Protein backbone atom coordinates (compact mmCIF):
# COMPACT_ATOMS: atom_id res chain seq x y z
CA UNK A 1 0.00 0.00 0.00
CA UNK A 2 1.70 3.56 -1.20
CA UNK A 3 -0.38 6.54 -0.97
CA UNK A 4 -0.10 9.82 -2.02
CA UNK A 5 -2.09 12.80 -0.93
CA UNK A 6 -2.14 15.49 -3.96
CA UNK A 7 -3.36 19.33 -3.69
CA UNK A 8 -2.10 22.88 -3.80
CA UNK A 9 -0.85 25.06 -1.10
CA UNK A 10 -3.59 25.19 1.77
CA UNK A 11 -6.19 22.55 0.48
CA UNK A 12 -4.84 20.34 3.63
CA UNK A 13 -2.81 17.87 2.47
CA UNK A 14 -1.06 17.95 5.86
CA UNK A 15 -3.94 17.55 7.97
CA UNK A 16 -4.78 14.52 5.90
CA UNK A 17 -1.49 12.55 5.81
CA UNK A 18 -0.93 12.88 9.23
CA UNK A 19 -4.63 11.17 10.04
CA UNK A 20 -3.65 8.76 7.82
CA UNK A 21 -0.61 7.94 9.33
CA UNK A 22 -2.17 7.83 12.75
CA UNK A 23 -5.28 5.27 11.87
CA UNK A 24 -2.86 3.46 9.76
CA UNK A 25 0.17 3.57 11.24
CA UNK A 26 2.74 4.70 8.20
CA UNK A 27 5.45 7.17 8.05
CA UNK A 28 4.97 10.43 6.19
CA UNK A 29 7.45 11.44 3.36
CA UNK A 30 8.07 15.32 3.42
CA UNK A 31 9.41 17.74 1.38
CA UNK A 32 11.92 20.39 2.70
CA UNK A 33 9.89 23.39 4.06
CA UNK A 34 11.64 24.92 7.11
CA UNK A 35 14.71 23.47 5.64
CA UNK A 36 14.72 25.59 2.43
CA UNK A 37 16.94 28.08 2.50
CA UNK A 38 14.65 29.96 -0.21
CA UNK A 39 11.02 29.59 1.82
CA UNK A 40 11.25 33.30 2.45
CA UNK A 41 12.82 34.79 -0.49
CA UNK A 42 11.12 32.85 -2.92
CA UNK A 43 7.78 34.34 -2.01
CA UNK A 44 9.36 38.00 -1.40
CA UNK A 45 10.88 37.79 -5.10
CA UNK A 46 9.51 35.00 -7.22
CA UNK A 47 11.41 36.52 -10.54
CA UNK A 48 14.84 36.42 -8.78
CA UNK A 49 14.34 32.83 -6.68
CA UNK A 50 12.35 30.87 -8.96
CA UNK A 51 15.41 28.67 -10.72
CA UNK A 52 17.36 28.63 -7.33
CA UNK A 53 14.31 27.32 -5.65
CA UNK A 54 13.59 24.79 -8.33
CA UNK A 55 16.48 23.47 -8.54
CA UNK A 56 16.69 22.68 -4.65
CA UNK A 57 13.34 21.22 -4.84
CA UNK A 58 14.32 18.63 -7.63
CA UNK A 59 16.90 17.66 -5.19
CA UNK A 60 14.89 17.01 -2.56
CA UNK A 61 12.74 14.63 -4.61
CA UNK A 62 15.36 12.68 -6.11
CA UNK A 63 16.01 12.47 -2.37
CA UNK A 64 13.09 10.81 -1.22
CA UNK A 65 13.04 8.28 -4.35
CA UNK A 66 16.22 6.91 -2.97
CA UNK A 67 14.73 6.00 0.47
CA UNK A 68 10.85 5.17 -0.95
CA UNK A 69 10.97 2.63 -4.01
CA UNK A 70 12.03 0.30 -1.30
CA UNK A 71 9.42 0.25 1.30
CA UNK A 72 5.83 -0.92 1.30
CA UNK A 73 3.91 1.02 3.55
CA UNK A 74 4.56 4.50 2.64
CA UNK A 75 2.37 8.09 3.34
CA UNK A 76 3.52 10.96 0.53
CA UNK A 77 2.51 14.52 0.49
CA UNK A 78 2.74 15.22 -3.04
CA UNK A 79 4.45 13.54 -5.41
CA UNK A 80 7.63 13.88 -7.46
CA UNK A 81 6.04 15.01 -10.58
CA UNK A 82 4.47 17.98 -9.22
CA UNK A 83 7.45 20.46 -9.23
CA UNK A 84 6.85 21.77 -13.06
CA UNK A 85 3.39 22.82 -11.90
CA UNK A 86 4.73 25.82 -9.96
CA UNK A 87 7.23 26.69 -12.95
CA UNK A 88 4.41 26.65 -15.23
CA UNK A 89 2.49 29.18 -12.68
CA UNK A 90 5.69 31.40 -12.93
CA UNK A 91 5.03 31.14 -16.71
CA UNK A 92 1.10 32.07 -16.76
CA UNK A 93 2.22 35.09 -14.28
CA UNK A 94 5.13 36.29 -16.64
CA UNK A 95 8.10 35.60 -14.25
CA UNK A 96 9.76 33.48 -16.80
CA UNK A 97 9.58 34.09 -20.70
CA UNK A 98 9.07 31.15 -22.81
CA UNK A 99 12.72 30.11 -23.20
CA UNK A 100 12.90 29.73 -19.50
CA UNK A 101 10.14 27.56 -19.72
CA UNK A 102 11.19 25.98 -22.69
CA UNK A 103 14.71 25.06 -21.22
CA UNK A 104 12.95 23.80 -18.36
CA UNK A 105 10.88 21.43 -19.86
CA UNK A 106 13.42 20.34 -22.18
CA UNK A 107 15.80 19.75 -18.88
CA UNK A 108 12.54 18.28 -16.80
CA UNK A 109 12.17 15.60 -19.70
CA UNK A 110 16.18 14.98 -20.88
CA UNK A 111 17.80 15.19 -17.45
CA UNK A 112 15.43 15.00 -14.45
CA UNK A 113 12.91 12.15 -15.67
CA UNK A 114 16.21 9.91 -15.96
CA UNK A 115 15.19 8.64 -12.33
CA UNK A 116 12.68 6.48 -14.22
CA UNK A 117 4.30 4.74 -8.13
CA UNK A 118 1.58 4.71 -6.12
CA UNK A 119 -1.64 2.82 -5.51
CA UNK A 120 -4.02 5.42 -5.28
CA UNK A 121 -3.16 9.08 -5.38
CA UNK A 122 -5.87 10.91 -3.27
CA UNK A 123 -7.18 14.59 -4.67
CA UNK A 124 -8.35 17.24 -2.13
CA UNK A 125 -10.48 19.38 -4.63
CA UNK A 126 -10.52 23.04 -3.09
CA UNK A 127 -11.65 25.93 -4.28
CA UNK A 128 -9.15 29.29 -4.03
CA UNK A 129 -10.31 31.10 -1.42
CA UNK A 130 -10.66 28.03 0.37
CA UNK A 131 -7.35 26.81 0.49
CA UNK A 132 -6.17 31.06 0.84
CA UNK A 133 -7.82 30.79 4.32
CA UNK A 134 -5.69 27.85 4.89
CA UNK A 135 -2.58 29.56 4.48
CA UNK A 136 -3.83 31.91 7.26
CA UNK A 137 -4.38 29.57 9.77
CA UNK A 138 -2.62 26.62 9.13
CA UNK A 139 0.35 27.46 6.65
CA UNK A 140 3.60 28.90 6.82
CA UNK A 141 3.73 32.76 7.09
CA UNK A 142 6.12 33.05 4.18
CA UNK A 143 2.84 32.21 2.03
CA UNK A 144 1.14 35.06 3.15
CA UNK A 145 3.61 37.27 1.04
CA UNK A 146 2.42 37.28 -2.45
CA UNK A 147 -1.40 37.86 -4.23
CA UNK A 148 -3.70 35.69 -4.90
CA UNK A 149 -3.18 35.98 -8.51
CA UNK A 150 -0.45 33.28 -7.94
CA UNK A 151 -3.09 30.96 -5.71
CA UNK A 152 -5.40 31.37 -8.20
CA UNK A 153 -2.81 30.11 -11.16
CA UNK A 154 -1.64 27.54 -8.65
CA UNK A 155 -5.07 25.92 -8.22
CA UNK A 156 -5.82 26.68 -11.97
CA UNK A 157 -2.94 24.16 -12.90
CA UNK A 158 -3.38 21.71 -10.27
CA UNK A 159 -6.80 20.65 -12.05
CA UNK A 160 -5.25 20.94 -15.51
CA UNK A 161 -2.09 18.39 -14.27
CA UNK A 162 -5.66 16.70 -12.64
CA UNK A 163 -7.70 16.37 -15.87
CA UNK A 164 -4.37 15.74 -18.25
CA UNK A 165 -3.04 13.06 -15.86
CA UNK A 166 0.16 12.47 -18.22
CA UNK A 167 1.97 9.92 -15.86
CA UNK A 168 -1.48 8.19 -15.38
CA UNK A 169 -1.80 7.97 -11.65
CA UNK A 170 -4.47 5.90 -9.59
CA UNK A 171 -6.62 9.25 -8.77
CA UNK A 172 -9.52 9.34 -6.20
CA UNK A 173 -11.06 13.13 -6.16
CA UNK A 174 -12.48 13.95 -2.39
CA UNK A 175 -14.17 17.27 -2.33
CA UNK A 176 -11.93 19.44 0.53
CA UNK A 177 -14.27 21.49 0.68
CA UNK A 178 -16.28 19.69 2.99
CA UNK A 179 -14.52 19.38 7.06
CA UNK A 180 -11.67 17.08 7.63
CA UNK A 181 -13.68 14.43 9.73
CA UNK A 182 -16.07 13.64 6.11
CA UNK A 183 -13.07 13.67 4.28
CA UNK A 184 -10.87 11.21 6.04
CA UNK A 185 -14.56 8.80 6.25
CA UNK A 186 -14.39 8.84 2.63
CA UNK A 187 -10.71 8.52 2.29
CA UNK A 188 -10.62 5.20 4.97
CA UNK A 189 -13.80 4.06 3.00
CA UNK A 190 -11.79 4.10 -0.17
CA UNK A 191 -8.58 2.45 0.85
CA UNK A 192 -10.38 -0.76 2.24
CA UNK A 193 -11.03 -2.18 -1.40
CA UNK B 1 39.23 6.01 -30.31
CA UNK B 2 37.31 8.48 -27.88
CA UNK B 3 38.87 11.80 -27.72
CA UNK B 4 38.44 14.82 -25.30
CA UNK B 5 40.02 17.87 -25.67
CA UNK B 6 40.25 20.04 -22.59
CA UNK B 7 41.02 23.80 -21.34
CA UNK B 8 40.81 27.26 -20.13
CA UNK B 9 38.67 29.46 -22.49
CA UNK B 10 40.82 30.44 -25.30
CA UNK B 11 43.12 27.25 -24.43
CA UNK B 12 42.85 26.78 -28.68
CA UNK B 13 40.52 23.95 -28.19
CA UNK B 14 38.65 24.61 -31.26
CA UNK B 15 41.56 24.80 -33.32
CA UNK B 16 43.07 20.92 -31.89
CA UNK B 17 40.49 19.60 -32.36
CA UNK B 18 39.95 21.05 -35.92
CA UNK B 19 43.43 19.76 -36.76
CA UNK B 20 42.73 16.23 -35.13
CA UNK B 21 39.60 15.98 -37.56
CA UNK B 22 41.01 16.65 -40.24
CA UNK B 23 43.84 14.12 -39.87
CA UNK B 24 41.55 11.22 -38.72
CA UNK B 25 37.84 11.97 -39.91
CA UNK B 26 36.16 12.08 -36.47
CA UNK B 27 33.57 14.12 -35.84
CA UNK B 28 33.67 17.18 -33.84
CA UNK B 29 31.10 17.76 -30.73
CA UNK B 30 30.74 21.64 -29.84
CA UNK B 31 28.77 23.29 -27.22
CA UNK B 32 25.68 25.20 -28.00
CA UNK B 33 27.11 28.65 -27.86
CA UNK B 34 25.41 30.04 -30.81
CA UNK B 35 22.28 28.67 -30.39
CA UNK B 36 22.57 29.47 -26.44
CA UNK B 37 20.01 32.29 -25.95
CA UNK B 38 21.31 32.99 -22.70
CA UNK B 39 25.12 33.62 -24.08
CA UNK B 40 25.35 37.48 -24.52
CA UNK B 41 23.20 37.87 -21.21
CA UNK B 42 25.81 35.88 -19.31
CA UNK B 43 29.06 37.54 -20.09
CA UNK B 44 26.69 41.11 -19.36
CA UNK B 45 25.10 40.08 -16.18
CA UNK B 46 26.48 36.68 -14.69
CA UNK B 47 24.74 36.76 -11.11
CA UNK B 48 21.15 37.01 -12.74
CA UNK B 49 21.92 34.62 -15.40
CA UNK B 50 24.19 32.12 -13.91
CA UNK B 51 21.39 29.48 -12.68
CA UNK B 52 19.74 29.50 -16.16
CA UNK B 53 23.25 29.44 -17.90
CA UNK B 54 24.06 26.53 -16.20
CA UNK B 55 20.74 24.55 -16.59
CA UNK B 56 20.59 25.16 -20.79
CA UNK B 57 24.23 23.97 -20.44
CA UNK B 58 23.81 20.34 -18.46
CA UNK B 59 20.82 19.95 -20.67
CA UNK B 60 23.00 20.57 -24.19
CA UNK B 61 25.43 18.43 -21.80
CA UNK B 62 22.89 15.38 -21.32
CA UNK B 63 21.71 15.46 -25.57
CA UNK B 64 25.56 15.29 -26.71
CA UNK B 65 25.51 12.42 -24.86
CA UNK B 66 22.45 11.04 -26.27
CA UNK B 67 23.67 11.54 -29.39
CA UNK B 68 27.44 10.13 -29.35
CA UNK B 69 27.19 6.97 -27.00
CA UNK B 70 27.27 4.35 -29.56
CA UNK B 71 29.58 6.23 -31.31
CA UNK B 72 33.44 4.56 -31.90
CA UNK B 73 35.05 7.46 -32.70
CA UNK B 74 34.45 10.92 -31.33
CA UNK B 75 36.65 14.05 -30.24
CA UNK B 76 34.89 16.27 -27.61
CA UNK B 77 35.49 20.17 -27.29
CA UNK B 78 35.15 20.00 -23.53
CA UNK B 79 33.58 16.93 -21.39
CA UNK B 80 30.44 16.90 -20.09
CA UNK B 81 31.61 16.87 -16.20
CA UNK B 82 33.14 20.32 -16.60
CA UNK B 83 30.21 22.60 -16.17
CA UNK B 84 30.87 22.66 -12.35
CA UNK B 85 34.04 24.22 -12.99
CA UNK B 86 32.25 27.39 -14.33
CA UNK B 87 29.85 27.53 -11.19
CA UNK B 88 32.90 27.26 -9.20
CA UNK B 89 34.52 30.19 -10.46
CA UNK B 90 31.53 32.51 -10.13
CA UNK B 91 31.73 31.41 -6.42
CA UNK B 92 35.15 32.24 -5.84
CA UNK B 93 34.22 35.52 -7.69
CA UNK B 94 31.14 36.31 -5.09
CA UNK B 95 28.84 36.01 -7.95
CA UNK B 96 26.74 32.79 -6.17
CA UNK B 97 27.04 32.79 -2.44
CA UNK B 98 27.38 29.23 -0.55
CA UNK B 99 24.34 28.49 -0.44
CA UNK B 100 23.39 28.82 -4.25
CA UNK B 101 27.12 26.71 -4.56
CA UNK B 102 25.85 24.22 -2.45
CA UNK B 103 22.21 23.37 -3.70
CA UNK B 104 24.21 23.53 -7.59
CA UNK B 105 27.15 20.47 -6.62
CA UNK B 106 24.06 18.79 -4.25
CA UNK B 107 21.78 18.64 -7.69
CA UNK B 108 24.81 17.61 -9.73
CA UNK B 109 25.69 14.77 -7.28
CA UNK B 110 22.34 13.52 -6.67
CA UNK B 111 20.98 14.35 -10.43
CA UNK B 112 23.45 14.88 -13.04
CA UNK B 113 26.71 12.04 -11.68
CA UNK B 114 23.62 9.36 -11.14
CA UNK B 115 23.26 7.46 -14.96
CA UNK B 116 27.67 6.41 -19.77
CA UNK B 117 30.79 8.00 -22.17
CA UNK B 118 34.45 6.56 -21.25
CA UNK B 119 37.53 8.77 -23.35
CA UNK B 120 40.90 6.72 -23.93
CA UNK B 121 42.58 10.37 -23.57
CA UNK B 122 41.26 13.74 -21.96
CA UNK B 123 43.58 16.19 -23.79
CA UNK B 124 44.95 18.68 -21.44
CA UNK B 125 45.88 21.87 -23.52
CA UNK B 126 47.70 23.70 -20.66
CA UNK B 127 48.02 27.36 -21.28
CA UNK B 128 48.87 30.92 -19.09
CA UNK B 129 45.82 33.01 -18.18
CA UNK B 130 47.46 36.03 -20.92
CA UNK B 131 47.95 33.59 -23.90
CA UNK B 132 44.60 32.58 -23.12
CA UNK B 133 43.18 36.24 -23.18
CA UNK B 134 44.57 37.48 -26.60
CA UNK B 135 43.38 33.77 -28.42
CA UNK B 136 40.01 34.88 -27.09
CA UNK B 137 40.61 38.11 -28.66
CA UNK B 138 41.81 36.64 -31.69
CA UNK B 139 39.35 33.55 -32.66
CA UNK B 140 36.98 33.89 -29.57
CA UNK B 141 33.39 35.23 -29.84
CA UNK B 142 32.69 39.04 -29.27
CA UNK B 143 30.65 38.24 -26.22
CA UNK B 144 33.53 36.92 -24.03
CA UNK B 145 35.16 40.04 -24.10
CA UNK B 146 32.77 41.91 -22.21
CA UNK B 147 34.28 41.10 -18.95
CA UNK B 148 37.20 41.76 -16.55
CA UNK B 149 39.94 39.45 -16.57
CA UNK B 150 39.59 38.49 -13.40
CA UNK B 151 37.03 35.89 -14.87
CA UNK B 152 39.58 34.41 -16.61
CA UNK B 153 42.58 33.71 -13.99
CA UNK B 154 39.88 32.24 -11.56
CA UNK B 155 38.71 30.28 -14.20
CA UNK B 156 42.39 28.93 -15.42
CA UNK B 157 42.86 28.33 -11.79
CA UNK B 158 40.37 26.41 -11.63
CA UNK B 159 40.69 24.31 -14.69
CA UNK B 160 44.68 23.53 -13.21
CA UNK B 161 42.97 22.77 -9.96
CA UNK B 162 40.51 20.18 -11.88
CA UNK B 163 43.32 18.49 -13.51
CA UNK B 164 45.40 18.05 -10.48
CA UNK B 165 43.03 16.52 -7.97
CA UNK B 166 41.19 14.27 -11.41
CA UNK B 167 38.59 13.36 -9.20
CA UNK B 168 36.79 11.33 -12.45
CA UNK B 169 40.32 10.10 -13.00
CA UNK B 170 39.92 10.89 -16.79
CA UNK B 171 43.38 9.93 -18.41
CA UNK B 172 44.98 13.29 -18.87
CA UNK B 173 47.48 13.61 -21.36
CA UNK B 174 49.46 17.34 -21.12
CA UNK B 175 50.22 19.26 -24.01
CA UNK B 176 52.20 22.74 -23.39
CA UNK B 177 49.54 25.15 -25.54
CA UNK B 178 51.77 28.03 -25.96
CA UNK B 179 53.61 26.03 -28.40
CA UNK B 180 52.52 26.85 -32.05
CA UNK B 181 49.78 24.65 -33.39
CA UNK B 182 51.59 22.81 -35.82
CA UNK B 183 53.84 21.53 -32.88
CA UNK B 184 50.81 20.58 -30.65
CA UNK B 185 49.44 18.12 -33.32
CA UNK B 186 52.46 16.77 -33.65
CA UNK B 187 52.95 15.43 -29.88
CA UNK B 188 49.17 14.90 -30.48
CA UNK B 189 49.72 12.69 -33.36
CA UNK B 190 52.23 10.49 -31.91
CA UNK B 191 50.29 10.10 -28.36
CA UNK B 192 47.32 9.01 -30.11
CA UNK B 193 49.29 6.10 -32.36
CA UNK B 194 49.53 3.84 -29.02
N1 LIG C 1 8.44 23.43 -6.92
C1 LIG C 1 8.08 24.39 -6.02
N2 LIG C 1 8.27 25.69 -6.32
C2 LIG C 1 7.93 26.68 -5.47
N3 LIG C 1 7.38 26.46 -4.27
C3 LIG C 1 7.14 25.20 -3.82
C4 LIG C 1 7.47 24.06 -4.69
N4 LIG C 1 7.12 22.95 -4.01
C5 LIG C 1 6.62 23.34 -2.81
N5 LIG C 1 6.61 24.68 -2.70
C6 LIG C 1 6.16 25.50 -1.53
C7 LIG C 1 4.72 25.95 -1.59
C8 LIG C 1 4.21 25.68 -0.18
O1 LIG C 1 4.39 26.86 0.60
C9 LIG C 1 5.08 24.54 0.34
C10 LIG C 1 4.65 23.20 -0.20
O2 LIG C 1 3.80 22.50 0.68
P1 LIG C 1 2.19 22.59 0.57
O3 LIG C 1 1.72 22.41 -0.85
O4 LIG C 1 1.80 23.83 1.33
O5 LIG C 1 1.80 21.22 1.33
P2 LIG C 1 1.54 21.13 2.91
O6 LIG C 1 2.27 19.89 3.34
O7 LIG C 1 1.76 22.46 3.57
O8 LIG C 1 -0.03 20.73 3.01
P3 LIG C 1 -1.27 21.77 2.87
O9 LIG C 1 -0.70 23.14 2.60
O10 LIG C 1 -2.03 21.14 1.71
O11 LIG C 1 -1.98 21.66 4.21
O12 LIG C 1 6.33 24.77 -0.30
N1 LIG D 1 28.80 25.63 -17.80
C1 LIG D 1 29.13 26.83 -18.33
N2 LIG D 1 28.95 27.98 -17.63
C2 LIG D 1 29.28 29.19 -18.13
N3 LIG D 1 29.81 29.35 -19.36
C3 LIG D 1 30.04 28.28 -20.16
C4 LIG D 1 29.71 26.93 -19.69
N4 LIG D 1 30.04 26.08 -20.68
C5 LIG D 1 30.54 26.82 -21.70
N5 LIG D 1 30.54 28.12 -21.38
C6 LIG D 1 30.97 29.25 -22.24
C7 LIG D 1 32.31 29.83 -21.83
C8 LIG D 1 32.95 30.11 -23.17
O1 LIG D 1 32.55 31.42 -23.56
C9 LIG D 1 32.34 29.10 -24.14
C10 LIG D 1 33.09 27.79 -24.08
O2 LIG D 1 33.83 27.59 -25.26
P1 LIG D 1 35.43 27.61 -25.23
O3 LIG D 1 35.98 27.28 -23.87
O4 LIG D 1 35.84 28.90 -25.91
O5 LIG D 1 35.72 26.36 -26.17
P2 LIG D 1 36.01 26.51 -27.74
O6 LIG D 1 35.33 25.35 -28.42
O7 LIG D 1 35.76 27.93 -28.18
O8 LIG D 1 37.59 26.16 -27.74
P3 LIG D 1 38.76 27.24 -27.46
O9 LIG D 1 38.17 28.56 -27.03
O10 LIG D 1 39.54 26.55 -26.37
O11 LIG D 1 39.40 27.25 -28.84
O12 LIG D 1 31.06 28.82 -23.61
MG1 LIG E 1 1.02 24.36 3.24
MG1 LIG F 1 36.54 29.84 -27.58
Amino acid sequence: MKIAIFGTVGAGKSTISAEISKKLGYEIFKEPVEENPYFEQYYKDLKKTVFKMQIYMLTARSKQLKQAKNLENIIFDRTLLEDPIFMKVNYDLNNVDQTDYNTYIDFYNNVVLENLSFDIVIYLRVSTKTAISRIKKRGRSEELLIGEEYWETLNKNYEEFYKQNVYDFPFFVVDAELDVKTQIELIMNKLNS
